[PDB]
């Protein structure tokens, strides 16, 4: 347990602390300007000239001084209260404020020993910001203190809230851009306070950085009336406080006193809410939130070239773009840097004076050092139940292809027991789909956590104010919550109807990018758990729905994250429940990954034993020898290959029929897609020799793909025998229809697959059989049209093992 | 002008109208149940048995009766007021309520003559819903009255608002699911009332379908306190009204009277707001919104098998799943269908009685017939300015590769003049990026429309309460607004930083799917204008930003929409401003497309004349003969190929150097990407013969790709000479850095390209030159590290034409 959580001060903030906070604000303002403008001479020692100014001025001043003000006050708070604290920088383009924070708290020099606490260190600190060979413009994962970069705006609040889940001692002041608040994901973010519990979760404090402006526009929230703004936050279940500063001549020390006193009122209320929640954990409190209304660019020159800058969108990027080039602009920069009076903040050796930091928290309470902001230092392996107890045993008992098992129900029972063994560190998220995707065996040991109105046990099944499943009809919220949950060292999984995974494609992009930078160059940031996503209710079996719900293409997005042997992405196609089991265990042991686990939820055949799934998963693709009828690759007329539960069922029925015709083939199943890539693009892929062995050197390959055929084609482009692959995939065809018709209109049904294989073997010899199969598909459809359900030859076919 | 907009009644709703509305509600409820459950015997004529019930029960009852209630009342409204009305069905899974509406209003039989107004027609109407060979489960584009399917929830409000833009006579009651309101995009949707003007735009009426439940959960909004709920909507600038019905024994006619009176109060206030806005168009009114709180599944059996159904999430999907199979369940269905007393609603011939519809609007005011809900019937071609006036003339005057032109500024001037010539039907949307992407020449003729607080001319440039540019920091809002703007027959464009286009990938998915169904099978739905998206501030030149802003992969998403010769997607890589011009004109004339127009905003060389861009765009790819030094394909040692402004600059510098070494090559530029596909996948692509001519039959091809190399590889997989293409693309490498370093770390810089070409020609002969180039890249980087800007050999290189 870190510090002394939820303690009130019961005295005023000291005058020493106010003094220190103004010194912090002035030094972090100064060094943020230095990071942006200065290539050398950080203390402006004589001669200080244009030659000290960066050739390329890049970065973001506007948000930065308001961030630095808040961080002064949050730091002061942490230290007075000994409060376990992680902040979120929504305006992540304010990167100098987060690097300045770490540098002041001492963690920057601890993590980066070359960036020393003295003039030479400070020169390097200024130069290196947004610079070739240096550091990023944003609150990147290489910044001690960051679990959120804030490059792609809108995830401030889901991360803040996922971080405090099952973290009752943790306090998260979440700085949100007022421009950011215009995004979709941020707007639904506010509603998370109905989904956390004030006894078992920690506390988020939304701080709205209402600086009036985004890039080139005012913001919506800053320009509505104050009464609308207050009604807004009250209507979302918060107690709003508003702070206004910086628009008149109020002196800075007065501003600090007033803000500290306000911030103490807000914290006191948080402490009262925490204390009350130990007794009453059912009443949802009105959590405080802070509206912080200060000028953009605060403390910068009011006008530059006769244009309003402080208190404007003009302050957004880099004021004085000509500081290197004119001398008019350099004089303004010099005066600006001087107004912070650095001669009072730095010792002659260029170290930051002791009296600038005496007020700062220390040790692991420092914002840069809290282990919650590097959660893999506190992550523990899950206590996993043995997989074998979950196996579908039907394959051993009756044969390959047996039964009508709904595959995710095995993952559900497994997840149930993981929750039981790890009761406060493994969460399930679902956009109102947990049950729909068949993971509700989990409710046998816990509830959907819901901290909002209850009506009746006749309607309110499987929910309680505390629990380890969270649902909200928002994919951004599910993915945001989980990411931060993982980033602070815990574990879990979510699920989503496959076509709607795309809502959060850009979230997968950013978390994959966080993972990339991390495995490449941040060894101090320890491994976190993986994002585990069950992609179910797939393209082929969206029976109550239709075309809008048919889009397996998150595959294609994920493929754009597969470089440089990072290995931060995996795409798995579970063939049935036993494959699902094998994949899930690997996923739950893995770290530093996004894992997409595709499985169908419909009743379906089970193809492999558990032991077989384990061996196959390990290699990535496997021959199914019990299904091949050819002896060796020379005897093979076609390779029958599959990835996907329905492509597989269809390929298998086709193989049954090709067998009965005396065609000689082999069956290859593919589970781990990226392992089809060449070793040169992927050092963990099948070797060429392994690839050739599976797929032959010179025989045609019929490949039935779950998603767009383009994926497999681009992936195998430098593989031997690639020109022989015929890839059949989803091709934007379907509607509200029978299971047979869905595969039919994509040429994915068994008859079409058979026909395709014939065409590849000898189109002339089998012209007639092909026609006959093409017509049988037409007859099977008409039969569905006329009767309301699929032709029994189709529905009732079970694989000949049995 | 349609009907008599914004007229008050000044009398009570008639008793005849209340009577009709209850008949509408009862008949649409009845027929919605019929669509879901009945394969035959729609009037339950003796014998009515289980054999009449669908074998596969699929569909969504829960939302449906509340929709049917609202539609009764909106229909009654339209007719009393002669009000130009389009509705939005947010809960688009309530498809039977929209098909029932069209069937009652008469448009279904007009558009689908086989679905007749009599027993035989009604049998077909019931059977065909969610059925093989029939119609979709959702409010699909084949439903007269639909401009929004509501399959992927969350876009109800952006569409509602984009529809009323520059549409002052149009009224849009927007039905939003209370589950839908939990999504990100819906939550920011509410804020659009700060972005429309009540004089020059029409009026949206948000109706929150607060039925208490989503799929398997209660909803956030239904379970907070009523006071929070009211504060919420008031805080977003609405006047909230609340209607509660259905939870007691209040008789239905009383419910209709009470609701009609409320709905009249709401409309009166809308009429007052409209009338006031003719004089005061600066004061933002508090638009009405309606909280409609009724039981899910309303009028269904209260309990089924001892489980609460009406007033529960259980009502969500298909109550009585066993209606075919038990007889216990069939008796319940029969009683349920009977409670609507259809013997009072249908004539003996099975036509709907006249007194059920006498209250209904007629002609083009009918919900199914309004041309706003099929906007291509009112769409007109834009009055386009001549392109030649915008040409960058530098290419003709000084040579290929001249100048430092910021390409989109030509599109900006063009857009400026399009707005001038079409002042109320062409809009620009930008997520706070219009200026950042260089389209602000548009503000020369109009303003960013902003209907919210103003502070000062010192900060509030280029904005006014009415205008034809709209910005909000939300990609969902930009894309939603535009889609509906196009769907109701107008035109426009938006722009977005490239990596953030992904926020709305799933929106592109749905609108592409709308387009697909439309071109394939809905000839009555006329062509609308295309979605035009400028994809700028690209991967290669995100100078103030870094890794989070580097992701050109919307390419890959778009490629998953390129089937069956729909031609609903285009991906264009503008090489410079003249190519941009040529592409933009084609885009602005096109229909029924999503067009992604990639262009760099950085200062950059201009490569082609306008006339050349026109010829090249038409073919899709072109040899640049003035750049080739080889005579014919036999003389060619490598094909130098490009798609992208920066890949192109880099390839050109490489070609300059390969020339000087006496290497013989050709230069192919690629603008229209999908035209690289085979004719078999794309009937408008380059012929194999055209392809071979550009790319040779047997020579290596160096392909410098703007985005992920996987895209080109999968696209050319069946093209002749494909195994000779070496595709270099973005590979997840970069940071906050120099322009040279960004291309360097992706092996995309000129030296790397040269080296690559050498390797393809003779790796052994040029081992030394390759090493030398690899080292020069290392030296150029160190130079950037040491000096703060790129090596002059790199920066100052201008193409030898000049
Ligand atoms: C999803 C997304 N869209 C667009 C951008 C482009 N962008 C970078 S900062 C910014 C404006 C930020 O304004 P605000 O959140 O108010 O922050 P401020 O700098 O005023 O603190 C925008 C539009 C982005 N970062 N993320
Ligand atoms: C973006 C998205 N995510 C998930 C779904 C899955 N889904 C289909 S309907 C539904 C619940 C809808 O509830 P609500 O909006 O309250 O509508 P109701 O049927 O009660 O009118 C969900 C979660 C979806 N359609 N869209
Ligand atoms: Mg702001
Ligand atoms: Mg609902």
């Amino acid at each position: 347990v870190i510090g002394t959580p939820w303690q009130k001060l019961d005295r005023p903030v000291s005058e020493e602390a106010i003094e220190g906070m103004d010194k912090y604000w002035r030094v972090t303002n100064y060094m943020s300007i230095g990071q942006i403008y200065l290539r050398s001479n950080p203390l402006m020692k004589e001669p200080f000239t244009r030659d000290d100014v960066k050739h390329r001025l890049v970065g973001h001043w506007g948000t930065t001084p308001g961030l630095n003000f808040l961080l002064a006050h949050i730091n002061r708070l942490i230290a007075d209260h000994q409060q376990n604290t992680v902040f979120i920088m929504g305006p992540g383009h304010g990167g100098p404020a987060g690097t300045s924070q770490s540098y002041v708290d001492g963690t920057y020099t601890e993590y980066y020993p070359n960036i020393t606490k003295d003039e030479a260190g400070l020169q390097k600190f200024f130069r290196q910001f947004s610079y070739p060979g240096g550091i990023p413009s944003h609150f990147a994962p290489e910044t001690p203190g960051s679990i959120h970069e804030g490059g792609e705006l809108g995830y401030a609040l889901s991360h803040a809230y996922g971080a405090v889940m099952n973290n009752p001692s943790l306090f998260v002041p979440c700085i949100i851009g007022d421009g950011e608040a215009e995004t979709g994901p941020l707007a639904t973010g506010w509603q998370s306070n109905k989904l956390v519990n004030p006894r078992t979760d920690g506390i988020v404090l939304p701080i709205l950085h209402l600086n009036g402006y985004k890039i080139a526009n005012p913001t919506i929230l800053a320009r509505i009336s104050d009464e609308e703004l207050h009604d807004f936050f009250r209507g979302m279940g918060y107690h709003p406080y508003e702070f206004v500063a910086g628009f008149d001549n109020e002196d800075h020390m007065s501003i600090h006193r007033r803000f500290a006193e306000l911030f103490e009122t807000i914290f006191d209320e948080i402490c009262d809410i925490k204390a009350a929640a130990q007794t009453d954990d059912m009443t949802r409190p009105f959590y405080p939130m802070l509206i912080f209304r200060t000028p953009k660019g605060w403390t910068c020159p009011k006008f530059i070239d006769g244009k309003k800058t402080e208190g404007s969108w003009r302050a957004h990027q880099v004021p004085l773009a000509s500081a290197r080039d004119t001398e008019e602009h350099f004089e303004v920069l010099k005066g600006w840097m001087e107004s912070y009076k650095p001669e009072e903040l730095f010792n002659a050796d260029g170290s930051i004076k002791d009296d600038v930091t005496a007020f700062m928290p220390k040790g692991e309470l420092r914002i840069g050092a809290n282990p919650n902001a590097n959660g893999g230092v506190i992550r523990e392996d899950l206590k996993l139940p043995e997989l074998d107890q979950y196996e579908v045993t039907g394959v051993k008992e009756y044969g390959h292809g047996w039964g009508q098992v709904e595959a995710p129900r095995a993952l559900g029972a497994y997840c149930r027991d993981i929750i039981k063994n790890n009761p406060d560190s493994f969460r399930i998220f679902g956009p109102d789909e947990t049950a729909s995707n068949r993971l509700n065996a989990t409710y046998e040991v816990t509830d959907k956590q819901w901290d909002n109105g209850y009506l009746s046990g006749l309607v309110d099944e499987h929910m309680a104010v505390t629990g380890q499943v969270t649902e909200q009809l928002s994919e951004h919220q599910c993915e945001g919550f989980l990411e931060a949950y993982l980033l602070t060292g815990r574990h879990g999984i979510w699920s989503s109807y496959e076509s709607f995974v795309h809502v959060i494609d850009s979230m997968l992009n950013q978390h994959a990018k966080w993972l990339e930078a991390t495995v490449r160059e941040i060894p101090w940031r320890k491994p976190i758990s993986s994002v585990n996503l069950l992609v179910s209710s797939h393209v082929w079996r969206q029976d109550h729905n239709g075309f809008s719900h048919q889009d397996p293409g998150v595959t294609s997005l994920l493929i754009n994250k597969t470089f440089n042997n990072d290995h931060v992405t995996n795409i798995y196609f579970a063939t049935d429940a036993n494959m699902l089991l094998a994949i899930s265990e690997k996923c739950f042991k893995s770290t530093n990954k996004i894992n997409a686990i595709f499985a169908g939820k419909q009743p379906a055949p089970t193809w492999v034993t558990l032991d077989e799934a384990r061996a196959e998963l390990e290699a990535g693709a496997a021959e199914w020898k019990w299904a091949s009828n050819a002896e060796n690759n020379d005897e093979v007329q076609v390779v029958l290959a599959s990835a996907g539960d329905v492509p597989t069922q269809e390929l298998m029925a086709a193989s049954d029929a090709l067998n009965k015709m005396g065609i000689k083939f082999k069956v290859v199943n593919v589970v781990d897609l990226l392992k089809l890539q060449s070793r040169e693009n992927n050092d963990e892929a099948l070797t060429d020799e392994e690839f050739t062995e599976l797929f032959t050197a010179d025989k045609p390959v019929l490949f039935a793909y779950h998603s767009y055929a383009q994926d497999v084609r681009g992936l195998i482009y430098d593989r031997p025998n690639h020109d022989n692959f015929h890839v059949v995939g989803y091709k934007e065809q379907g509607s509200t229809t029978t299971p047979f018709d869905m595969v039919r209109v994509n040429d994915m049904d068994r008859y079409a697959l058979q026909a395709a294989a014939l065409k590849l073997i000898d189109a002339d010899k089998y012209a007639d059989k092909i026609d006959e199969l093409n017509a049988f598909r037409k007859k099977a459809f008409q039969f569905a049209v006329d009767n309301g359900y699929d032709i029994p030859e189709f529905t009732d076919w079970v694989y000949p093992d049995v």
